[PDB]
């Protein structure tokens, strides 16, 4: 026997582990500043499905230690989430280099790019109109549901923005990009000490001031996401500097409604941009304002309608 | 930088990992033939709970390679289950020796021992009567619910018996012991080639004959569990040899009702012991026969009543 060598050498297998050769990579779907996203195809990673289209997130070998730490923690938080409106983790490859994070493919990429492509002028226009009021309401409901779920799990996303909302083949939007996501179970807030690049244009006054992040500051970013949707992904506060935005927002400033913004959307933004974080709605309330005019499938898949929303 | 060393050395942390020093062990709750079960106490393994009473499963260093393999696979299947009527995995310790599997404490141990302790004669009698009809129906419903869940997840337990049903502080019974559990997703059965000690007294005729195991053969074992409950954990087929049991059951034999067995319990056994596996009920049907006379909390916690039972 070599049963003494066993507990030393083979450990409890990680459920999430997929064998590297099961992954075939097709093309680049995105370059971050240190993170590649590929479209790919995977053999036998979902029970019953012989092959599964997928997105594969990696970090380049130029990744800093901090970047590797963050990707590592992004990978872990994703393991805990199961929601139709949150980008699904499907597997991890940790045996060898590079480390792959395998996720459901969101075929139309991120919302920001998607919105910009729907500008009439866009060189990459897909041949359909910009979003209808209906579609914008459906988008908002999906995003808020997904955010509602994460808040029910006691995480604050901290980086909600159209660039981090992913759009599927059927046009369903889902929250992605959990690098900045923090557990808030014990205290209901996450406080950040000083230095650390986070985009000030999506941030709540209190976060700008005290580095405090709550589900209510996610609500602030949600308003900015509504704004991107109704402006087809303009730059918020164009022609002001980050520094100028910081001051303005901390003083009570916020964005204007985009031209011809629907009154319903405008109304949600006003709620999102209440200075007092206590006064902003919850994501569950957002979904509740929208629930009567959504696709019929929404109740069958949403977090809001599920039993888990106890 | 040493960012090149990182992907080599630190991997995605396993969510289930608990640090060994968080575990304090109090006393032995059971010796298997190669597996210790301890009562213990764990610091900070459930969010919100400062300390958690627990059961800790290990294997001794005398464990064979096959035994270590099995414990390893028992640990993995448990990771996938979340049901009030299935013994909950809480964590694993894989850093160092020995490997610990940390589970919810089932304070009254296993049903078999529990039943025997309720015999009036028992030296270890706790000072309460044997189980009432009501309590036996509640037990049966809990076990069938738990088995219903596992079947919904496409696993066949293969070793259901009072010795593997665990009894909690509040007297709730839950399925445990997944060493023999097999995935049946693709085919709906698991076939076993020849050698491998499995107790013939809990087994279906077709399993005895063809080494085939289905949810319907789990239903067979469920009947035997009803029998143990109504006989206060007698030996099934006492005074016959395994060999004799094999032949008898394969021929159409089964157990007699125990003395003064309730007609309701008798009725379930008859269903469980239909020779044709197609003719036996499903665990969901069992729970459905029992649902109107169960504790009020049953619908709030059961698999049967949950949305997941889609
Ligand atoms: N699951 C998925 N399916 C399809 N495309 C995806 C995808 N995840 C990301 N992408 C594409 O790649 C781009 C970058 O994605 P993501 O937001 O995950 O990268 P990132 O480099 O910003 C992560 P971080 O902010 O933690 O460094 C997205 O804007 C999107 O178009
Ligand atoms: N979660 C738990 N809480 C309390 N006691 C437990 C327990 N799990 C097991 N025990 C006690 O230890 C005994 C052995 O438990 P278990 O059925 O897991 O051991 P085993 O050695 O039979 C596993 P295997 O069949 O895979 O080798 C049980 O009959 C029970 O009394
Ligand atoms: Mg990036
Ligand atoms: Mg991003
Ligand atoms: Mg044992
Ligand atoms: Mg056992």
């Amino acid at each position: 026997s070599a049963s003494d060598v066993f507990p030393s050498s083979v450990y409890v297998p990680d459920e999430w582990e997929v064998s590297r050769e099961k992954i075939t990579l097709l093309r680049e779907l995105g370059q971050g500043s240190f993170g590649m996203v590929y479209e790919g195809n995977a053999r036998d990673i979902i029970k019953g499905e012989a092959e599964t289209r997928v997105a594969v997130k990696t970090v380049n070998e130029s990744a800093s230690l901090r970047e590797r730490i963050e990707f590592l923690n992004e990978a872990s938080v994703m393991k805990g989430f199961t929601c139709h409106h949150v980008v699904r983790l499907l597997g991890v490859v940790s045996k060898g280099q590079p480390t792959l994070v395998v996720m459901e493919l969101m075929a139309h990429g991120d919302l920001k790019s998607y919105l910009r492509s729907l500008r009439p002028e866009a060189e990459n226009n897909p041949g359909r109109p910009p979003p209808t009021l209906q579609e914008m309401i459906q988008m908002a409901a999906e995003i808020a549901d997904g955010m509602a779920y994460l808040n029910a799990k006691k995480f604050v996303h901290r980086d909600l923005a159209a660039r981090n909302c992913m759009v599927a083949h059927d046009f369903t939007v889902k929250i992605g990009d959990f690098g900045m996501t923090r557990d808030i179970y014990e205290t209901d807030y996450y406080r950040k000490g000083g230095k650390g690049l986070l985009p000030v244009r999506w941030m709540a006054p209190e976060s700008l001031k005290d580095g405090v992040f709550t589900t209510s500051s996610d609500m602030w970013s949600f308003g900015v996401v509504l704004w991107e949707i109704t402006s087809l992904a303009e730059q918020p506060y164009q022609g002001l500097s980050n520094e100028q935005v910081l001051k303005f927002v901390m003083d009570g400033g916020y964005l204007d409604q985009p031209d011809n913004c629907p009154e319903r959307v405008t109304d949600l933004m006003r709620m999102c941009w209440q200075f007092n974080p206590n006064m902003r709605p919850t994501f569950l309330e957002i979904v509740n304002l929208l629930k009567d005019d959504l696709h019929p499938s929404f109740p069958e898949v949403s977090f809001f309608h599920s039993e888990e929303n106890k």
